[PDB]
C-alpha cells in the first residue's frame, strides 16, 4: 500500500526524470559526429 | 517542505520532461548515419 500510493509514484517518477535527463544531456553533449 | 510538496515535484517534472523532450527530438531528427 505505501509504495502503490500516489505521492511515492510522484517521488519516483521525478528522481527517475532527473536522472533520466542528467543521461540524456550526457549523451547528447558527448556526440562523436 | 515546499520542496517537496505535491504541487512542485510534478512541476519540476512537467518542465524537465519538456526539455528533454525537445533534446530527444534533436538528436531523433539530426543523425550522421
Amino acid at each position: 500500500r505505501f509504495n502503490s500510493s500516489n505521492d511515492e509514484r510522484i517521488r519516483v517518477t521525478s528522481e527517475r526524470v532527473e536522472n533520466m535527463s542528467m543521461r540524456l544531456e550526457e549523451v547528447n553533449e558527448r556526440e562523436h559526429s
